[PDB]
Order: structure tokens, then sequence, then C-alpha cells
């Protein structure tokens, strides 16, 4: 139940120290796992947010 | 100019918006979230105890 309360992140560095029904929860929006995990679709839909953050964000 | 990357930024997870905010300083007036940094206060007591377990 603590985990429930966790960002990703949070739980992400927790696991790499059962639960993709958190990462479903967390998981757009008119987005659908393709033949993988919710976990890794969070992983890979994140990363392409977050390089695309960096592209803007540079001033 | 941030009234454009404002809304983006509003999509964010909180650990998304501090890792574009350790990225690039300037941003601020990221405030509207004393006071994203009570949140910091409070994650950092968070991850203490999760540490623990």
């Amino acid at each position: 139940p603590v985990l429930e309360r966790c960002t990703p992140d949070q739980l992400y560095r927790i696991e790499e120290y059962e639960t993709d029904q958190l990462w479903k929860v967390h998981c757009k929006e008119e987005r659908p796992e393709e033949y993988e995990s919710w976990r890794e679709m969070y992983l890979r839909l994140q990363d392409a947010r977050e390089q695309r953050l960096r592209v803007l964000t540079k001033n």
C-alpha cells in the first residue's frame, strides 16, 4: 500500500533493488501497451517525453 | 518562452519536473506546484522511510 503512493521513479528505484497494476495506474490516455507490460510502456513513453522536454528547455 | 513551455510542464510528474529543473536551473516561476520545496522536504521524508521499508 505504501508503494501505491510512490511516484514512477520512486517505484522504479525500489524495483531495481508483481506490480504492473501500479504501472497501469501511472499510464496518456489514448494509450495501450503494444506487446509489452504497463511498466515497459511507461519507461518508453517517459523517455520520449524526457528527450522532448530536453530539446525545448535548453533556453 | 516560459509562457509556451508552461502547459507542457503542467503534464509532467513531480520527479520529471524536478529533473527538467536540474537540467535547466533557470526554470522557476515553476512554483505553481514555500512552495515547490515543501514538496521536496515532504518527499524526502517519505523517501527516507521507504528506504527502511
